[PDB]
This record gives structure tokens, sequence and C-alpha cells, in this order.
DNA sequence: TGGAGGGGAGGAC
DNA sequence: GTCCTCCCCTC
């Protein structure tokens, strides 16, 4: 019915449910990504400004580039020498490090491979990286996001998704202060829908009324992706998204004012579109993708099917083959080749996998789950694939890793020396989590993984005992030593020392709430 | 890249 | 039944 909204009361009311808000076509999701994160952390640690060309350095690689340094053409994974050729006033700052034989990490400022003095070197032979300064700042940001929003998923060290559903719903229905103009409040613009909601006489399966003309005065905060110049507010999804953009800006300002960090943000009805949108414009920007602009955005030429989370590896490449996708404009191709429903694509997939020709042992497509795959591709190609936000435990796993150069791990005694660093590092991380979150954090399972001189991988995992935080490092080392000596035996008569990599990972934890 | 963190399949136990 | 090994996803 073109006399009514495309959306129902059900879809609007479900914004107030944390468990179901994501499946609403009115969903309002934000993806927020810290700009040049490790470089910003170092900038703030060193009392530097947004104009200083900082780069964060790990061994000889630039692993984060401030926006000031980007103006010189410096890119992530430039070598430090390459970057110095591009910018005479560069401020390279090495990550913090642990020294082999010590049990604490620190910064050695003024030191690195670009320093002439051999007294101010940070040797790859005798140190390991600590990412803990970045992890600490990430946890501080997470606390601010969770204070502002009831459903936050940490997606990586510098990324979160927010479900703004409750905030948007509540603003839409109950906010009596928000002004659209000097003469018009949100409460008056929305008098019809609020009357209906408070009156309580709607049927959940009925469509909403067409939006009132007065709500078209509501503004989006940020950059609205709109190359075709479409009308900004035409249905209730736009209203919710505009309100969400106002809230998101306030949250991002809290991050900036409290921690000092600039962010980019993407706002849309789905996690996958939000993630693309947050990367569209940087630094310090919010890109908003309206439902009516989804195809304009997805087809702008920046993106392919492999741009979507889960599709950037081997499965994505198999799909390119299986679906005969072109090398460019694959998203539009999927949309137009199976234009009506996902059943069209499922039929195509079922035929491909039913062939005796198809190798189930090497494929990453589950032949029993082609309905799910077809729906996922069908909806992703339209910007309408809604995934829930998880919200994670305090920790799930914890790894300490050292890739080894030359003969720096040439025997079991060297292995154990590095394991001692790993155990000190992990125990310190666990202790910090226990204090910060008021928990008991108990490692249950440990995995040792290593690579030989010939790059062959050897792994072993198993249980670790628990005796309290004061014995944690010892308990971890006990298992580490057992596993490295077990693997040494397994490597007998084979190419082994010197190792090229050794790592320890606590792969399973128990977490106990206190208070 | 190195140095992370997430997640799951399936045979071993 | 759960555990261990190996593999695939991402920043
Ligand atoms: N392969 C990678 C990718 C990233 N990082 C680190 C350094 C980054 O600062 C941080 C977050 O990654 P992003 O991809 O968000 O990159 P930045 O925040 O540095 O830059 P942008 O402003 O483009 O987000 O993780 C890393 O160590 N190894
Ligand atoms: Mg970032
Ligand atoms: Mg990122």
């Amino acid at each position: 019915d073109p006399h009514m909204s495309k959306f129902t009361w059900k879809e609007l009311i479900q914004l107030g449910s944390p468990s179901k808000a994501y499946e609403s076509s009115l969903a309002c999701i934000a993806h927020i990504d810290m700009n040049a994160f490790f470089a910003q952390v170092e900038q703030m640690r060193c009392g530097l400004s947004k104009e200083d060309p900082v780069v964060c350095v790990q061994w000889n690689s630039i692993i984060a580039v401030s926006y000031a340094a980007r103006k010189y053409g410096i890119s992530r994974m430039d070598t430090i020498q390459e970057a110095l050729k591009k910018c005479s006033n560069l401020i390279p700052i090495h990550t913090a490090v642990f020294k082999k034989g010590e049990d604490f990490w620190q910064y050695h400022d003024g030191c690195g491979s670009w320093v002439q003095d051999p007294a101010k070197q940070i040797s790859v032979e005798d140190h390991k990286v600590s990412l803990e300064p970045y992890r600490r700042e990430s946890r501080k940001a997470l606390a601010i996001f969770k204070w502002a929003c009831d459903l936050v998923e940490r997606a990586s060290i510098d990324e979160v998704f927010l479900d703004l559903g409750r905030i948007c719903f509540n603003m839409l229905m109950f906010d009596n202060e928000y002004e659209l103009t000097g003469d018009l409040k949100l409460k008056d613009a929305l008098s019809n829908i609020r009357e209906a909601f408070i009156g309580g006489n709607y049927d959940i399966n009925s469509h909403l009324p067409l939006i009132p003309e007065k709500i078209k005065s509501l503004k989006f905060e940020g950059d609205v992706f709109n190359p075709e110049g479409r009308d900004l507010i035409t249905d209730w999804d736009d209203v919710i998204l505009a309100l969400g953009s106002q809230v998101c800006k306030g949250i991002r300002d809290s991050i900036k004012d409290i921690l000092g960090y600039t962010t980019s943000c993407g706002l849309s009805s789905t996690k996958n579109v939000c993630k693309l949108a947050s990367n569209y414009k940087k630094p310090d920007a919010q890109t908003i993708v309206k439902n009516d602009c989804l195809l304009d955005f997805l087809d702008c030429g920046k993106f392919e099917i492999t741009s979507f989370w889960t599709l950037g590896g081997v499965l994505g490449k198999e799909l390119i083959d299986v679906l005969d996708l072109p090398h460019e404009n694959s998203i539009k191709h999927i949309r137009e080749t199976w234009p009506d429903n996902a059943g069209q694509l499922k039929e195509f997939l079922d035929a491909k996998v039913k062939q005796s020709d198809y190798d189930r042992s090497t494929s990453n497509i589950d032949p029993l789950k082609t309905a799910d795959l077809a729906e996922k591709l069908f909806k992703l190609s339209r910007g309408r694939y809604g995934l829930p936000l998880s919200s994670r435990p305090v920790v799930k796993s914890m790894m300490s890793n050292k890739n080894l150069r030359g003969k720096s791990c040439n025997s079991i005694v060297d292995c154990i020396s590095w394991l001692e660093v790993f155990c000190a590092e992990l125990t310190s991380r666990i202790q910090d989590l226990e204090q910060e979150y008021n928990k008991i954090v108990i490692p249950r399972t440990v995995s040792i993984s290593l690579k030989t001189k010939s790059y062959e991988v050897y792994r072993k995992s198993g249980p670790v005992a628990y005796k309290g935080i004061n014995f944690q490092s010892h308990e971890l080392l006990k298992v580490g030593i057992k596993f490295v000596t077990d693997l040494d035996i397994k490597g007998k008569n084979k190419s082994y020392y010197p190792l090229t990599k050794l790592s320890m990972t606590i792969t399973n934890f128990d977490i106990i709430d206190l208070q």
C-alpha cells in the first residue's frame, strides 16, 4: 500500500528489544573505528598533537600511520627507512617491548633501527613486542561505549559495533526537549505517532502511517552518502537513522573529549554496511548510508562480494568460481542474476554441489546449508543482511608470540627462556583484567605452537592447573616446558632448531564474577 | 609482517 | 560426551 509506510509497528517496537532489534528493517547500527589507532595512542602518550607526523614502528615496519604522516604519502607496512625518505620531520615511535630475561615491559623512547647509536638499538634477537598500551586504551574506550549504549560488540582492538535501537526508539517516542528548529520540537513534529503509541490502540502487524511533513526538518549529523541526490527523509527508517546519527556524534565526542581519539563511523541498518561505511571517509567523519542509498553505495565501484566479512578469503574465492562472478561489479552481478528471491540462488547452488564432480572435502561450502548461503549472498548484495551483535566476555583467549631470527632459539634452553617471558606477560595481563573488571580469571587450556628452521608447524595443547594468581606464571610455565620438550622429541631426526617461531596461547578461560 | 583475537570441523579419546 | 589438532576468519 503506497498510502502507508513500508514499515510496521512490529518493526518499530522491536527496536526496544536488545535481542531482536538487529532483525528489524528499521535497525540503526553504528560501526566505530579509531583513526590510526596505535599512532594516536603514542601521540597521546608522548603529549604530541594531531599535526605531528607520528608513526608506530614494530621492528622495521610501520604498523600505524598518523593522519599527519599520511599527508607525506607514508603507508602502513612502509619500512621505517622508506618513511624517512618521505618525511624529514617524522616521529617514529617503537612499540613497548619485553627484554629476554626480564619479566616486565617498557618503552625505550629514542631507540630503534633508525637510530645511529648502537647503544639505542632495540634488537629483534633479545626482545618481544608488548601491545598492552594499545589493549589498555581499547578497554578504556570500550567502557565509554558501554556507558553510552546497552549493546556494544568489540569487533577488534580498535573497532566496535553499537546497536542504537533503544536510544533511537526512546528519542523518537519520549524525548520532549529535542528541537528540530527554533520554532519546532521533535515532540510536536511526531504528535500523531506518539499519540498512537501512548494511546496503545495499534495492531502490531499494521503498517505505520506515512511520515508527517514536519519530521523532514530533522537533520542528519555527518556525511550522508547520496550521489543521486535522493530526498533525505522519506520514511521512518530515515527518521530513526537521523536520530541515531545525532546520538552517535555525541558518543564519538565523548571518546574524543575523554581519551583524545578521533574516530570514523558508519551508520546504517546493518553491521556489514556500517563496516564499509566507517572506512569510506577518514579521519574524524561519520558516513551515513540510507536504505534507499544502499545500492548506490554498494555499487560505487569500491566494493566487491569479497569486501564483506567472511568472504575475504578462500570461501569468497570459491564463490567467485562456483557462481561465475565477474572480476568487477560482482555485487550488482549477484543482485541482477538472481533478482527476485534467494531460492533462485539456492537452486543454482544446489545444482553445483550435487554434481559428483564437486569435492566436498576441499570445499568451504556446506552442501546442507545452501539455503543459509543463498539468503546471505542475496541479502548482502542488497545491503540488507542483518547479523546480531555478540557482546563478548572480558576475555576469550590470550596469545604471546615471538617470530625468531638467526639462532636466537637454538635449543630447548632458549625455548624456555622465551616461555619465561610469555608467562610473565600473560600473568600480568590476567592480573590487570582481574583488577579492572573485579573478576577471577582462570586459564584452563594452553597451546604451544612453534615453527622449525624449515617452517614446519608443531603444536600441542592441554589443560593447565590453577592455584591462584600468585602461582599463575609457574603453572603456565610447567605446561609450556612439558609441551616444548614433548615437541622436541617429536622433531627428533628432522629439521628443527633453530626455531623460526614460538608462541603460547591460553585458549580457554573460566571467568568468575565477584561482588 | 608480526603479533595479535575470533571461530569451528571432525577425528581422537 | 569433551579434547586436541588443524584450518579459516579478521585487525
Ligand atoms: N594487519 C594489521 C592491521 C592493524 N594493526 C593495528 C594497527 C592499527 O592502528 C590497529 C587498527 O587497525 P585499522 O585497520 O583500523 O588501522 P588504523 O586504525 O591504524 O587506521 P584507520 O584510520 O585507517 O582505521 O591495529 C596491526 O597491527 N596489524
Ligand atoms: Mg582504525
Ligand atoms: Mg579495523
